[PDB]
């Protein structure tokens, strides 16, 4: 992977291995989500951040701050087969005081052709008491200088569904999947759960005989708190409609949120 | 990658991703498993296989039979970290009419230092029934081709530890983790369990402490019956031993029938 010439966007390509495909032979949303991360994480270290935490600047690292991510939203035309190279482009851009947005372009490396895009806002939270604090522009002005000064959008059309309100599903819900619960590959390197895993057990609950017959189209998924290594998932699914879903993923317990989102499929 | 120039083995670097690596942000052992399993792959791929199954010829594939892993053993010196790259020579080798074994040898990329090793046994079953049932001569005749006839083995070692019968664990197990259940991810393209699930279910039951104060040296774990997709698994272990060594037992909840038997070795950090 390389910085492009500009220094304000980096690529990188992808052979998919066969691990990470589903039932078709190309690669499954949670392998291109794993991969968006990937790059992301590339284009941090290569303008200078540390492997500490992810894109954290020397500021934010001594007063404990973090980026978190609020939502993701990825829409793909087409997924990529075994053995095929996908190429990821990806870029920062700022949005005020509120937060950062880092886009995602995906290609066909052969024909050139867009197979995907990808979108997700970030929000700087406190370590260690989990508050979205007040920060001040010093911590800000840091980030600019790696970010694009005009707005480049993978999603540019006003009022998109990248930027769509998700309301809260209502029990009792037509699908659902009890009991899910992380395992050591679930976390990452500072025993977190990854943000992947949100979006495996969100399509946990949508039909055998959907994932069958369609492919997914668009995922949007808020995240509104994290799953502790010890705590217990249900995921609850909802047709709304092509093929749409309303998703709630909640404690197993007490019932409290911790993400909701929405996917569209197309018959295959 | 690429096939080495006697053809009869292939090699692949990796650069270890972000999210493949551990709280000490080095390849966790599910990781180099799934590498192995994938330059495994890339190998039947370099000679010849289609990507119908994996490593079946057409005669194999006209008798609907498969290959299935029997046992899997790693031996890990050092974890590549994130970043690295690692290379990973493999090859296979006829072990008569019993079956055939694929070993694996790792090594840090710059200072082609060997990192770690691995061997595993396969057997051919039938994809219908699930029986190792009897098939001819001219079956093996097609895969000899692409195999070293002089013995290769990444184990040499007279009683090693690749090679040693594991027991199996009496209860109560001194830890357990119960309940685990495979999701969407854990399919492989065939609707199956991938095998480097099992080696997490496996790891679920070791405490903590151990993770946190100690390194996996040494895996070894035994096939028996695969998890459906639908079925539930207890992961239980009991402590056999500076080093500290594991008995494992993976069973279905539903009656408590044997899926894979393992044990592990781990070394204080
Ligand atoms: N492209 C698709 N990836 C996944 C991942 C999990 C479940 C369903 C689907 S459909
Ligand atoms: N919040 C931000 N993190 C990064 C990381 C890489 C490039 C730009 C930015 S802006
Ligand atoms: N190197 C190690 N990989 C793993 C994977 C799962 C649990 C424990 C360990 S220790
Ligand atoms: N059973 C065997 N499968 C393969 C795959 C690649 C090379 C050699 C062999 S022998």
């Amino acid at each position: 992977g390389s910085l492009t010439e500009d220094g304000l966007s980096y690529k990188e390509k992808f052979v998919v291995r066969s691990y990470e495909v589903g039932s078709n032979k190309t690669a499954t949303v949670e392998t291109i989500a794993n991969l968006l991360q990937e790059v992301g994480c590339n284009h941090a270290q290569s303008v200078g951040f540390s492997t500490d935490g992810f894109a954290t600047t020397t500021t934010m690292r001594k007063l404990h701050l973090i980026w978190v991510t609020a939502r993701m939203h990825i829409e793909i035309y087409k997924y990529p087969a075994w053995g095929d190279v996908v190429e990821i482009e990806t870029w920062c851009q700022s949005e005020g005081r509120i937060g950062t947005r880092r886009d995602w372009i995906l290609k066909d490396s052969v024909t050139g052709e867009v197979t995907g895009r990808a979108t997700s806002k970030w929000v700087m939270m406190n370590q260690d008491t989990r508050r979205l604090q007040k920060v001040s522009d010093d911590v800000r002005d840091e980030y600019l200088v790696f970010c694009p000064q005009e707005p480049r959008l993978a999603f540019p059309e006003e009022n998109n569904r990248s930027l769509k309100k998700i309301p809260k599903l209502e029990d009792p819900a037509q699908y659902s999947m009890i009991g899910l619960k992380p395992r050591r590959a679930d976390l990452d390197m500072n025993q977190h759960v990854n943000n992947v895993t949100y979006i495996g057990w969100v399509l946990e609950s949508i039909p055998q005989e959907i994932v069958d017959t369609h492919e997914l189209q668009v995922i949007t998924l808020d995240y509104r708190r994290e799953c502790q290594q010890d705590d217990v998932v249900d995921s609850l699914t909802t047709t709304t409609s092509d093929s749409q879903f309303l998703h709630l993923l909640r404690l197993s317990g007490d019932g409290q949120e911790i993400n909701r989102g929405t996917t569209l499929w197309r018959k295959k």
